[PDB]
């Protein structure tokens, strides 16, 4: 069982609710290979925090790393309305 099995790592760059703001980001590179994590400043977000585990080396299956960026504006434009779902 070796097919259908991509070495590539799910970058998800994440707003601030668990929603990635740009289309995940399929991270291929060689295998067993020790990578760098690509970051980008969408909008004037600053780096909220990413998960310890991204450095290795590409997996035998996709791993996904959460890349949270946070908006840098404070809370007076920005309102976090706030229900029971």
């Amino acid at each position: 069982m070796d097919f259908g099995k991509p070495n590539q790592v799910t970058v998800n760059y994440l707003d601030e609710n668990n929603t990635s703001i740009a289309p995940s980001l399929y991270l291929s590179g060689l295998f067993n290979e020790a990578y760098n994590v690509p970051m980008k400043k969408i909008k004037g977000y600053t780096l909220l925090k990413y998960d310890s585990e991204i450095l290795g080396v590409f997996t035998e299956s996709p791993q996904t790393i959460n890349i949270i960026y946070q908006k840098k504006a404070p809370e007076q434009a920005l309102e976090h309305h706030h229900h029971h779902h």
